[PDB]
């Protein structure tokens, strides 16, 4: 501790004058930061946060200077711990308030999952989302994320379900991964079922052994992949849509009266599947929020009928159970003797699957297992595996969605130009119908226009790929009984049909995919050059060095608001400041006026 | 080294006359433009090679008997009867030929895979032909520009 | 050309008041303002 540059002698003695002895000349240096560290942390904390606002309140004074550089060198081991958010309330001008980042906050923050979850929330509020509910949209997120890090953090009959467990969390826990190896697999299944033959028989030829039995070990690998990345996902990421889901349908019952005054529409699919569950046991089951029944009983009881409202929320003949539970309560109960499975509700198991099987995602890796499970017939069935590169890089997603973009668009030229090569299949059924012989010796001639169906297949099917019209693989007029006819006919068509629609199309396909990547990079320069809460800009704060970065890592931190958020939550109420208990009323209230919309410290001081 | 290489072979001076291509400015433009969308090219032609490894694995499988690539034979030079070949032939031709690939390979004309025939081809030349190789030559132009 | 013509025509009936024009921005101040502001203080239905 002498030598290691950071003690002088006298703190080396007074931190030996603290030594125990234990008659041998031994501490357990365990014990001693065990019993030594932690109080000396807190209070160390709490004068650290105390001098970093009495610093950042009141500069350039050089007794405070002095007391400044000591605060400083606390404060290189308080840098992670202490967070800074700008409320914008209660005084109509901007107040730095100070808290505490907990360790494990920040590993869940670490972890990947909450990182794609938080690059694509950025991504569909800056392409979608505006200014009005830009705030909403983010306390949505902030509030989805804690829940994230919350099932990060967490990830006879105590014989297999303690082990189940612990398999379920290792496949959340190893899922990416499970997907990488599946696309691994299936590259090599699809590399040596590009090295085969055919002899009406099958047969993997090019080869001289050692390949024909992996075809059928890497077949049922991959199967058996597919089936531990679908289990995966179900405990990884349904949690998470299941409970945004309850989220969603809890707050409609309380504020707006989905189901009590409001009732939904016919076509909103959602709203039906919501209704078939909002009287449910278990409806709350992951918004950690299981009051709302009781809430929206009391507030929709005195005007609709408490018995109603009762009736059609669940826990029905139950309008005294909160008496009886606040009067004498039961102390516990035992689960069960002769009823050990049907515990579990049937119509929110229902739901449940219900939801999952609407995810857009859930339906692709059940569309991959059943693509592996038709492999497992017809080995060929894995050649649809290599489209998972598509939905895994950035620019292929890019173009399938460019491609689904301007669907309407797409759709309605392709049927525009179908109606006038119709036009023209039945001028040229009509007319010139002894030019379509697409024969060369017969002598039995092949007509193409002795039909209406044949010709306009012929047509939309030839004239539209020969990239030249359609006289181009036809037999030329040569007579002057119709050649001008036929001529204009040909360059009416090498117009509108070659060098008009078609290109139209092309242009459609390319102008989406264009834009879908400007929205992109759009967003990209957006999140460089511009603050996400206030949005002030960034010439302003490039003044000083380096500070846009350091206004973006410090002072307006989405990260330091989630934990704030976060703090406020677990912060046991009744001990809350006055700007912590102001945002958190408001925060219940749901008003979000306390984000700074267009001032920020450095516009409102000096 | 050319010029030593050119010195065994005279040849090999050829390659000297990409000097002005890094002596003038608007050639070094479209130097740096063939490299300036990197990823964005490999990325687009990799997505062309398995579209078109599709369109090869379906028709080896379906459309087989079409790819008599002979005229008097009478030894038919099946393209088709091996899937490298059948997938080299595919991306060697059907990329090039401008018009999808139905316009170099024999017509059905027969009601037995006609319809399912005419959609591969249609499907090909819009997805191959007016949609992928112009999202490559848009790629350049616009990294040119 | 038409396609953007229709689209502006879109966004400034959008984001712009027909009869003051004076924008978007400083109705977005309060919650649902230029909303407001177009379907109550300054609606054509109302004028007509
Ligand atoms: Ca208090
Ligand atoms: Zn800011
Ligand atoms: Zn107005």
């Amino acid at each position: 501790m002498e030598s290691h540059k950071h003690y002088t002698q006298s703190e080396t003695e007074f931190l030996l004058s603290c030594a125990e002895t234990d008659e041998n000349e031994t501490l357990d240096y365990e014990e001693f930061v065990k019993r030594f560290h932690e109080p000396a942390k807190d209070i160390g904390f709490n004068v650290a946060v105390l001098l970093t606002n009495l610093s950042e309140h009141m500069p350039n004074d050089t007794r405070l200077q002095t007391f400044l550089e000591l605060a400083e060198s606390v404060l290189n081991y308080f840098q992670p711990f202490l967070g800074r958010i700008e409320i914008m309330g209660s005084a109509k001008r901007i107040e730095r308030v100070y808290f505490e980042i907990s360790e494990s906050s920040r590993t869940q923050w670490e972890k990947p999952q909450v990182k794609e979850s938080k690059r694509q929330f950025i991504f569909d509020v800056v392409n979608e989302g505006g200014e009005k509910e830009k705030m909403e949209l983010f306390v949505n997120f902030c509030e989805d994320t804690i829940f994230e890090m919350q099932l990060a953090a967490q990830i006879f009959w105590k014989k297999i379900i303690a082990y189940q467990q612990k398999l379920l969390n290792y496949f959340a826990r190893n899922f990416y991964n499970m997907r990488m190896l599946a696309l691994f697999v299936a590259f090599a299944i699809n590399f040596i079922l590009l090295f085969y033959k055919v002899s009406v028989h099958y047969v993997l030829e090019e080869s001289s052994g050692y390949m024909e039995p992996t075809l059928r070990i890497l077949a049922i690998l991959h199967t058996i992949i597919s089936f531990f990345c679908i289990i995966g996902y179900y405990c990884l990421k349904v949690p998470l849509v299941i409970f945004k889901r309850e989220k969603e349908v809890a707050r409609k019952l309380e504020f707006d009266g989905l189901y009590i005054t409001e009732q939904p529409s016919e076509d909103d699919i959602k709203g039906q599947w919501d209704r078939l569950v909002i009287n449910t046991q278990s409806f709350p089951n992951n918004y950690w929020d299981k009051f709302v029944k009781r809430k929206v009983m009391d507030k929709y009881g005195e005007f609709y009928g408490r018995d109603r409202i009762s009736e059609l929320l669940g826990m029905d003949k139950a309008a005294l159970d909160f008496s009886d539970a606040r009067e004498k309560k039961k102390p516990k109960k035992d689960s069960s003797l002769s009823a050990v499975l049907n515990s579990i509700d049937v119509k929110y198991q229902m739901w449940k699957l219900g939801v999952v099987f609407t995810d857009n995602s859930f339906l692709y890796l059940a569309w991959y297992m059943t693509m592996s499970v038709l492999g497992h017939y017809n080995n060929f069935f894995f050649a649809a595996h290599l489209l998972d590169i598509a939905m895994g890089f950035k620019t292929l997603r890019t173009i399938l969605s460019s491609v689904t973009h301007n669907g309407k668009q797409l759709v309605l030229t392709v049927g525009l130009l179908a109606v006038v090569v119709y036009l023209y299949t039945v001028v040229a059924f009509n007319f010139f119908r002894k030019f379509y012989n697409k024969s060369e010796d017969g002598d039995t001639p092949d007509m193409k226009c002795d039909d209406m169906l044949t010709c306009y297949m012929f047509h939309m099917y030839v004239g539209v790929r020969a990239g030249g019209g359609i006289g181009d693989e036809i037999e030329d007029p040569a007579g002057d009984e119709y050649e001008i006819y036929r001529i204009i006919f040909d360059i009416t068509f090498f117009f509108f049909v070659i060098v008009i629609l078609l290109a139209i199309i092309q242009g459609l396909i390319i102008d989406a995919f264009g834009e879908l990547r400007d929205q992109q990079e759009q967003v990209k320069e957006d999140m460089e050059t511009k603050c996400f809460i206030c949005g002030i800009g960034n010439d302003y704060f490039d003044t000083v060095p380096h500070g846009f970065e350091t206004h973006t890592l410090q002072e307006h931190n989405l990260a330091n608001y989630l934990f704030f958020l976060m703090y406020l939550i677990n912060k046991d109420e009744t001990e809350h400041t006055g700007q912590e208990s102001y945002v958190w009323k408001m925060y219940q209230e749901r008003c979000w006026e306390f984000f700074p919309a267009g001032d920020c410290f450095r516009k409102q001081y000096e």
